[PDB]
DNA sequence: GCCGCAGTAC
DNA sequence: GCCGCAGTAC
C-alpha cells in the first residue's frame, strides 16, 4: 500500500549526483500525468540496482515476493506463461522507484476483462506508436521534417499525433485510436504509413531496421505496434549519464535547431505549468 | 587431405534409417556440383551428432582440434572475433559429413585477399538470394506464382534467376551478379524488388518479418543479402525428419501443382542426368 | 559472496 | 555422465 524506500539519498546517476530519493519524488511528481498512459498495460522494467555506471537488467516476470496489492495479469508466451504487473497508482510508481526501475516499458494495448470469466486478457491496441531513430549523421531539421510528415499522413485519415522526445536519441510519436483495433491491424496501418513515407522520401527515410541502410536516414519504426513489443512509457526516466525523460513536447518545439533531451526537473516545471500534453492520448 | 569416418552406419535420420555412411557418400556424391557454390565463403554448421531427434547446435567458430589443412578466415564480430572454416575440397565435405554437420550455411559473398596483406577478408556479394517463405495457409500454387513474379522483376532489370527448394518449407531464388555489388547494394536492390512485389500483390506477398502479418502470405525475404546473414548452401542436407536437400530445380518443375521437396537420393541420380543446374551461378 | 532477473526473428 | 558449440536487431 505504501512502499518503504530503502537506500535513500543513494546516488543512481553518478554524473549528476541524482539520488534514489530524487527518483522517488520525480515519480511521485509525475504520477498525475504519467498514470493514464500506462494503466491497464503490462509494465516491463529495466533496473539499475547499483547506478547508471553499473550492470543493469530487463525484467518482465513479476516477483512472487512483490507486493500483493499490485494489479497483475498473465500472457501465454512461447516458452511459458508470463505474469505481468500493471502500474496504475501513485503507489505503483513508488514501488518502481524503490525497485530501482528507472525505465518503464509498455505496449500500445491494455488488458480487457473477459465476458464470463472476467479474466484479464490482452486487449486491442488503443494508440499507435512510431519510433523515429535518426541514423548516422542525421540532424534535427531532417528528423523533424520526417516527424511532421508522419503527422501529415496520419492527419490525412483524421488522426492526431503527439511528439515525445524519448530521452535517448529517438523521437516517439503517438496517435490515439478513437476506435481501437487489433494489434495486427494497427501494425498494418503504421507499416502502410512508414512505407508510404519511405516511398515519398527515399533519401531521408527508411522503414527498415537493417542497420547497413540507416546512414543518413530516419528509421521510422512501425513494428513496435506489434502486440508482442514494448516502448518506453511517457514521463519515464532513462538509465543514461544524465537523468533524461521520455518528455512530451509540442510540434513547435521540434522546429528548434538546438532542440535537446529534457531533464526530470524541467519536465516537472512544465507539467505544473501546463499539464499533460498527452492528455488526449488516453481519455 | 585425410578424414576418418567415425561411427559409420550409425543412424541420424531414424524415420528413414539414414546412416553416417550414407551422409558420407552423399556429400562425396555432390562434391563436384556443390563446391563452386560454397568455396570462398565462411561455412556455418548446424550439427546433429545424435541424429535428427536429438538437440543440434549452430557452430561458426572453428575448433582448435579441426584439421590444420582446412582453409580459414576471420571476421570481426564487434562482440569479438570469429574465424570460420571455408569448405573448398572433396575432403572438406568428408570432414563436414564426419562432423555430422548435416546443414551447411553460407552468405552471398566470398573472402578476398587484401593487397599487401593476403589476409582473406569479406568481399562483395557474388549472388542475390531471395528466401520465399510461405506463411500459414500458403499452398503450392502461391509459392510458385510469387517466384515467377520475382523472376519477372529480376528479368526486368537484366538479371536471371534460379529456383532451389530449400529442403523444408521455403523456396529460394539465386541470382548471379557477374559484376559483384556490396552487400549493402544487394540488400537495397532485394528490398526494392520485394517492396515492388508487395505493392503489386498485397494479398499474396509481404516484405516484412512481422509474424502476425505473415499469415496467408509469402514472405519474400530480401534481407539474407546482408553480409552478416547466412542461407543454407545449395545441395546441403537438412536437419529434418527425412533427409531432404536444398535442391536446384527448373522453372518448369515449379509449374507442377504437386512440387515437393527432394531427398538426397533423388538429388544424386538427378545430378547424374543433368549435372549442376546452378553452374551459371558461380563461374569463378 | 553469488546468481538470475526478456522477447522472438532471421 | 555433464558442458559448449551464433550473431544481431528491436
Amino acid at each position: 500500500q505504501r512502499v518503504t524506500l530503502t537506500n535513500a539519498d543513494k546516488v543512481l546517476y553518478p554524473a549528476t549526483g541524482t539520488t534514489k530519493s530524487d527518483i522517488f519524488d520525480y515519480y511521485a511528481g509525475v504520477a498525475e500525468v504519467m498514470l493514464g498512459h500506462i494503466a491497464g498495460r503490462p509494465a516491463t522494467r529495466k533496473r539499475w540496482p547499483n547506478g547508471v555506471d553499473q550492470p543493469a537488467f530487463f525484467e518482465k516476470q513479476l516477483a512472487l515476493s512483490a507486493p500483493p496489492w499490485l494489479s497483475r495479469a498473465t500472457v501465454a508466451h512461447r516458452s511459458g506463461t508470463t505474469t505481468y504487473p500493471i502500474i496504475d497508482s501513485a503507489t505503483g510508481l513508488a514501488w518502481i522507484a524503490q525497485q530501482a526501475a528507472l525505465e518503464v516499458h509498455v505496449p500500445q494495448w491494455r488488458f480487457v476483462a473477459e465476458p464470463g470469466s472476467g479474466e484479464l486478457n490482452p486487449g486491442p491496441a488503443t494508440r499507435l506508436v512510431f519510433d523515429l531513430d535518426p541514423g548516422e549523421g542525421v540532424m534535427m531539421a531532417q528528423l523533424a521534417e520526417v516527424a511532421r510528415a508522419v503527422r501529415d499522413l496520419l492527419a490525412d485519415i483524421g488522426l492526431v499525433t503527439f511528439p515525445v522526445t524519448s530521452g535517448s536519441k529517438g523521437l516517439h510519436l503517438y496517435t490515439p485510436l478513437d476506435e481501437p483495433v487489433s494489434s495486427r491491424g494497427a501494425t498494418v496501418l503504421a507499416k502502410r504509413v512508414a512505407q508510404r513515407l519511405e516511398q515519398a522520401m527515399p533519401a531521408l527515410v527508411t522503414s527498415t531496421m537493417t542497420k547497413s541502410l540507416r546512414a543518413g536516414k530516419v528509421f521510422v519504426d512501425w513494428s513496435q505496434n506489434s502486440g508482442s513489443k514494448t516502448t518506453i512509457a511517457p514521463y519515464s526516466l532513462r538509465g543514461r549519464t544524465h537523468p533524461t525523460v521520455a518528455a512530451p513536447r509540442t510540434w513547435a518545439e521540434l522546429d528548434d535547431p538546438a532542440l535537446r533531451q529534457l531533464s526530470y526537473d524541467e519536465v516537472l516545471t512544465r507539467i505544473a505549468r501546463d499539464g499533460d500534453l498527452l492528455e488526449r492520448l488516453d481519455a
